[PDB]
């Protein structure tokens, strides 16, 4: 080793976020999902690295293989009424870390406009 390595994650989410490069999208963030809860962030506007996968979360259900905090059906009972209604629009909590570099975000989910889905921003706090 010397100055050529990495790990897995060292930010807060992915491409659609606060500020680190910024790209075409919304004005908050997004991870996007599908019917069962499969991440869709993999075909709309790639980040910026050019070498391999966008991240690794691809194909992994945000349900229990990406988020080491969501320990329930999905969010907190806000994806069974917002999905059936056809106008998801709810906020609560979700965090992102609790041992490395903690935080105190406030999540703002909605029935996506970037490509038909049920995203989960993170908001600016
Ligand atoms: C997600 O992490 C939600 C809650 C929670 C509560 C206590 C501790 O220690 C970690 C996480």
């Amino acid at each position: 080793m010397e100055h050529v390595a990495f790990g897995s994650e060292d930010i807060e989410n992915t491409l659609a976020k606060m500020d680190d490069g910024q790209l075409d999208g919304l004005a908050f963030g997004a991870i996007q999902l599908d019917g069962d809860g499969n991440i869709l962030q993999y075909n709309a506007a790639e980040g910026d690295i050019t070498g391999r996968d966008p991240k690794q979360v691809i194909g992994k259900n945000f349900f229990k293989d990406v988020a080491p905090c969501t320990d329930s059906p999905e969010f907190y009972g806000k994806f069974k009424e917002g999905v059936a209604s056809g106008n998801l629009n709810t906020m609560f909590e979700y965090t992102f870390d609790y041992q490395m570099t903690p935080t105190k975000v406030k999540v703002h989910m909605k029935k996506a406009l970037s490509g038909d889905s049920y995203w989960v921003f993170v908001k600016r706090v």
